[PDB]
């Protein structure tokens, strides 16, 4: 499974579910996640990603290993996007910023 981690938050520009074959990609009001049972790890999107917030699960960052587990739990009760859209409004101002997910919404 590919994983989408803390730089996603805030910025969700969403370019990553056009290059998605199997369209496991699930949104939510500030950050998209991955569906583990869906990816088929074609690894195509994380070249796609401008935060450069997606990895393979198995080089998740150490202090980013949450968002694996996130990632599996969120993608369970939201709703599947399969259309880029356009980014947040501010999503370059938040891009880099660390610790963004006390900002995460449900
Ligand atoms: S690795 Fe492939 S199947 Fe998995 S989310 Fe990314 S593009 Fe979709
Ligand atoms: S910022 Fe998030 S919405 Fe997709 S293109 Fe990157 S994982």
């Amino acid at each position: 499974a590919f994983v989408v981690t803390d730089n996603c938050i805030k910025c969700k520009y969403t370019d990553c579910v056009e290059v998605c074959p199997v369209d496991c990609f699930y949104e939510g009001p500030n950050f998209l996640v991955i569906d583990p049972d869906e990816c088929i790890d074609c690894a195509l999107c994380e070249p796609e990603c401008p935060a450069q917030a997606i990895f393979s699960e198995d080089e998740v960052p150490e202090d980013m290993q949450e968002f694996i587990q996130l990632n599996a739990e969120l993608a369970e009760v939201w709703p599947n996007i399969t259309e880029k859209k356009d980014p947040l409004p501010d999503a370059e101002d938040w891009d880099g910023v660390k610790g963004k997910l006390q900002h995460l919404e449900r």
